[PDB]
């Protein structure tokens, strides 16, 4: 049975929901227009997101699917995953809005960032690649792991945040930025085609400043930026040269001095022997040379937390949607399907 709803006056509009959300109170915009709730048919604190103009556009109404396609599929302990979704509408014909519901965040990466043991790191990084080991194995490439993305409570647990939301704009990722630093050479100057390694890049930039409690690559633009890369992991050699396809991005990285690889432990600096090794396997410039994810889980750095028996996979994700060209009403009434159908977790 559908349940009852009422209304409220929140984010400079009304908010209606069912009345097993109480006590709604608004919460920064960075993954959406959010309030904090209580759900008293589970007992936790949760986050309510309230869709803003879902199906304004094509683009837009394509965006909202693809969240909603996303945070249903995720299943696992280090992602965020969905509680519930909703709307209002009674009908196809008057569904306007989408709320999402998924556990309330309190802290992420960032403020922990706290002195940090051998063995807090080592936690960390674990969980990391646990959920990074799900989400590849869907054929997700997260994109965009730093430290704000990563959620982190009392005692010590880990979830990946951000999935579904808008691209990073240009300007979003001009200057002396943290949306930048813990991006793949390879993607912040578009050298080639990337593929799911671009995100190994990232987990080697956070672990890096877990060890040091600085920025691995604090570049103030793109071009410094690259220049702190090439000094830490050397210069590209033929092998990777060939395998730029853009020629004006070829170009430029000839016109740089030849520089070698730097010795990692002269780097960071009484870190354990098993970490600098891991940060080598990672922060490889040739993207087809890196550590995997599932590879890194068995590396001895991890060796008091892995457990292969309980590092699990994800179900098979249909992404055929994303080359499909449809209307806005197309796309919004796939979404009504999907909103429809939910399950809520056991
Ligand atoms: N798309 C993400 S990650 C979220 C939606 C609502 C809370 S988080
Ligand atoms: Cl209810
Ligand atoms: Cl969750
Ligand atoms: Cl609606
Ligand atoms: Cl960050
Ligand atoms: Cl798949
Ligand atoms: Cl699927
Ligand atoms: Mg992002």
């Amino acid at each position: 049975e559908r349940p009852t709803f009422y209304r409220q006056e929140l984010n400079k509009t009304i908010w209606e929901v069912p009345e097993r959300y109480q006590n709604l109170s608004p919460v920064s915009g960075a993954y959406g227009s959010v309030c904090a709730a209580f759900d008293t048919k589970t007992g936790h604190r949760v986050a309510v997101k309230k869709l803003s103009r879902p199906f304004q556009s094509i683009i837009h109404a394509k965006r909202t699917y693809r969240e909603l396609r996303l945070l249903k599929h995720m299943k696992h302990e280090n992602v965020i995953g969905l509680l519930d979704v909703f709307t209002p509408a009674r009908s196809l014909e008057e569904f306007n809005d989408v709320y999402l519901v998924t556990h309330l965040m309190g802290a992420d990466l960032n403020n922990i960032v706290q002195k940090l043991t051998d063995d807090h790191v080592q936690f960390l990084i674990y969980q990391i690649l646990r959920g990074l080991k799900y989400i590849h194995s869907a054929d997700i490439i997260h994109r965009d792991l730093k430290p704000s993305n990563l959620a982190v409570n009392e005692d010590c647990e880990l979830k990946i945040l951000d999935f579904g939301l808008a691209r990073h704009t240009d300007d979003e990722m001009t200057g002396y930025v943290a949306t930048r630093w813990y991006r793949a050479p390879e993607i912040m100057l578009n050298w080639m085609h990337y593929n799911q390694t671009v995100d190994i890049w990232s987990v080697g930039c956070i672990m890096a400043e877990l060890l040091t409690g600085r920025t691995l690559f604090p570049g103030t633009d793109h071009i410094d930026q690259l220049k702190l890369i090439l000094r830490l992991v050397g210069t590209p050699g033929a092998e990777l040269l060939k395998k730029i396809s853009s020629e004006s991005a070829r170009n430029y990285i000839q016109s740089l001095a030849q520089m070698p690889k730097m010795n990692f432990a002269n780097v960071f600096i009484g870190a354990n022997p098993l970490a600098v090794d891991l940060l080598e396997k990672m922060l490889v410039l040739d993207s087809d040379k890196r550590i995997t994810a599932a590879q890194a889980l068995a590396h001895a750095y991890f060796a008091q937390y892995h457990d292969p028996d309980d590092e699990p996979v994800a179900d098979p994700y249909d992404q055929s949607f994303e080359s499909r060209d449809l209307l806005i009403d197309e796309w919004k009434s796939l979404t009504y399907d999907e909103v429809i159908s939910f399950v809520p977790p056991p």
